[PDB]
């Protein structure tokens, strides 16, 4: 399945995604509570994303071949991007209404956010060698602000709340800290960069990834105490 | 007048937009109050942009040949889904505003209407015949879930408020509902699906749809009570 | 540097947002105060993008050749466009916010915004002379509107404020004023339209149009009393 194999992580993925999108909505079915149900709308739109975003790349569709100015050609699944521009700053909006953050702190990290992402897909479409490293270098700069603002900002704001919001913020804020530091290095070792590893390694990789930040994620939050 | 004789109904879908925005902006020269003035601009700006989105299609901009698994080669106006990705949305805040909705009730139709025109879109250009029903059925059940949520959910907001808004946020319910279930059905029976009519009856159809959806809700909304 | 020389302003144009931007984050490291904070956090990502918006097109990355009906092939850097749909609005949020209008007058902007750049866009894509001409043109009445309004709307919002306020606010809106008008006359006179002068020149007009709408902006903006 796919260029090399690299279609079973994809379908797999679909699948868990798609999973995980039915437990939360099975969970959240008797929820009145609108706060609480907030949490439930977010949580569900991002595996439902992800599961649909996994599904085009399965079908081909969001793969496109990139000739460098190498002569090397890398097989560059673009939908992923597509799906982290819509999902990392739902992740965060996520989290930022669990650590109470203001409109405007909540805003900030979106902002960098979105610049992570975008020079990210600069990075990975761009032919010229220097300009992929460049960028990805660019992007990583923007996750280590991102990170710390994550960690400083909302854990400000979390502060002042009760021990179970506090200590689901700091799972929540652990389980970001440890899987969006990979991507960069995923990308490093993939055959968007150094390709220490080939497409079927480098997809397996984001699998993994994508499966722990989104429903890992989203499995922790949604049975805490702290938003019920 | 396009590929099949269809950009007749292309400057015809930019004259009717043209003239309903030029309509909404006369009406509304005098409105003082804010909140009546908020949607005269939004209701301004929908056909705006589809007058605009009109007359590209009309030019050949927004218009690819695509050729799939089938052999079948589609000529595809993709410029209707970047119209639609901001329109609906639009829409939907218009109705969300009348009703009384909140800010999470709005932004959570939203959500799931871009996750609808988005998988649409893939439905249209994917070259794989199965993925092009499956993107489709995806997007369909996506629909029908925002259909449901806006009848229950701004339903409920709006259950106090006076006789008139009521009346007015179901007139406008009842246009979405007809006009907006069509849109799948259309997409079915034209040459991106079944092709039971050709480019040119498929053409004309949302065109009608649109000039419906957009100038016709329009000019309820504006010409309400329930707004002054 | 580049197709025709241009890169010499590519490169120049990435160094001196850069270097807005270290000037702004150097600036704003004490800053505390949250309404203060916010105007850093603005500011600083404007050039950012632009920086990153720059350095793209420097790399020959954001440039595609068009062949318009005409058989005259132009070399449109559309990068530039991606810059702008998020620049400008965020350029708009900040008077918005200094001004203290409301986000209904902001979002009303923004949005009027958004229409001028996409259209712009279609204008500078489009292979068909008269659509080029008359997207220009729509652009343009779209971008009359939005200076009139940031005059009319934003200009009332301000004039309860305090006098540090409303003359900073004159010294933004006056450099919006300017700067901004100035955007369609080079794209008429450039390579896109009339081509009166050639890819180079075009290319060192809005690098200092941009260096003066984003971080002379900045710089009023951030030195101000009005903000602390
Ligand atoms: C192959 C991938 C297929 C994806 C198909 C998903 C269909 C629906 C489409 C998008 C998900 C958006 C969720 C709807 C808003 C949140 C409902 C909230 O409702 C639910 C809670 O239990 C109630 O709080
Ligand atoms: C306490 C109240 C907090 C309210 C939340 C503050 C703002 C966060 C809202 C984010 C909207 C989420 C939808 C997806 C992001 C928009 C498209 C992509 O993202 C955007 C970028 O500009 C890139 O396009
Ligand atoms: C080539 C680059 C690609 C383009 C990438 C687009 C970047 C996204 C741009 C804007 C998105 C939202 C930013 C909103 C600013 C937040 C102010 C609120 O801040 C406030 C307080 O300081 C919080 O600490
Ligand atoms: C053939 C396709 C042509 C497309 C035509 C584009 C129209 C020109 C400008 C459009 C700006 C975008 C819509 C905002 C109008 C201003 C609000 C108006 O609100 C205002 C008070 O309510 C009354 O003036
Ligand atoms: C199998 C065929 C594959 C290639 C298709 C043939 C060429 C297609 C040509 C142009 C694609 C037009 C894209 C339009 C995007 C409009 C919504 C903008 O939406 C965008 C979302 O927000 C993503 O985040
Ligand atoms: C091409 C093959 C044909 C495929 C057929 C496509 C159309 C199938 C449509 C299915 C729509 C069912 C969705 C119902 C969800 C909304 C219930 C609302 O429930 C509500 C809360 O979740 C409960 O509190
Ligand atoms: C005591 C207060 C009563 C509550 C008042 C709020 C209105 C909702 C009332 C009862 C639940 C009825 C669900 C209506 C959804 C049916 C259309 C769903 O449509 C469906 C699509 O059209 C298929 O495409
Ligand atoms: C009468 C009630 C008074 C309400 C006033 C209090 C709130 C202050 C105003 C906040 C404005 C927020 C506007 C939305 C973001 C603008 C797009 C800027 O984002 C940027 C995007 O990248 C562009 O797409
Ligand atoms: C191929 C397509 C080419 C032509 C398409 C036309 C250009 C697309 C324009 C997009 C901008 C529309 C989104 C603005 C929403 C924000 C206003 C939110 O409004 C709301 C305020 O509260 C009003 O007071
Ligand atoms: C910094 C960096 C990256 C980080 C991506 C991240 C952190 C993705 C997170 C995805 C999630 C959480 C999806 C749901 C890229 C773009 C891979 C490559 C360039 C450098
Ligand atoms: C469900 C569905 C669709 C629905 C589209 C809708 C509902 C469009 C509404 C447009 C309006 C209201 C424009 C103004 C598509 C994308 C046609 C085809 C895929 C399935
Ligand atoms: C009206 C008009 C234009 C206006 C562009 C503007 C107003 C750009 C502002 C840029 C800034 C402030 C960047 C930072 C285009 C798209 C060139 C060409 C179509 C006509």
């Amino acid at each position: 399945l796919g260029v090399e194999g690299e279609g079973i992580w994809l379908a797999l993925g679909t699948i868990g995604m798609l999973l995980g999108m039915l437990y939360f909505i099975a969970d959240g079915l008797d929820v009145q509570d609108p706060r609480q149900k907030e949490f439930y709308v977010i949580t569900i739109l991002i595996p439902a994303i992800a599961a649909a975003s996994y599904l085009s790349m399965f079908f081909g569709f969001g793969l496109t071949e990139v000739s460098l100015a190498n002569g090397r050609v890398v097989d560059v699944y673009w939908a992923r991007y597509a799906d982290w521009l819509f999902t990392t700053p739902l992740l965060l909006l996520d989290i930022g209404l669990l650590a109470g953050a203001s409109q405007r702190d909540i805003g900030a990290l979106v902002g960098i956010d979105a610049f992570m992402i975008v020079t990210g897909l600069v990075a990975t479409l761009t032919k010229v060698v220097v300009a992929r490293y460049a960028f990805w270098t660019i992007s990583t700069i923007s996750m280590v602000f991102l990170l710390y603002y994550l960690v400083a900002v909302f854990g400000e704001a979390v502060s002042d709340a009760d021990e179970d919001t506090r200590s689901t913020f700091n799972a929540l804020r652990n389980i970001i800290l440890v899987t969006w530091a990979i991507y960069p290095v995923a990308w490093l070792v993939g055959t968007e960069g150094l390709a220490l590893t080939g497409l079927y390694g480098e997809t397996l990789l984001f699998m993994v990834l994508d499966l722990v930040a989104k429903v890992g994620f989203g499995f922790i939050l949604l049975r805490s105490r702290a938003i019920m």
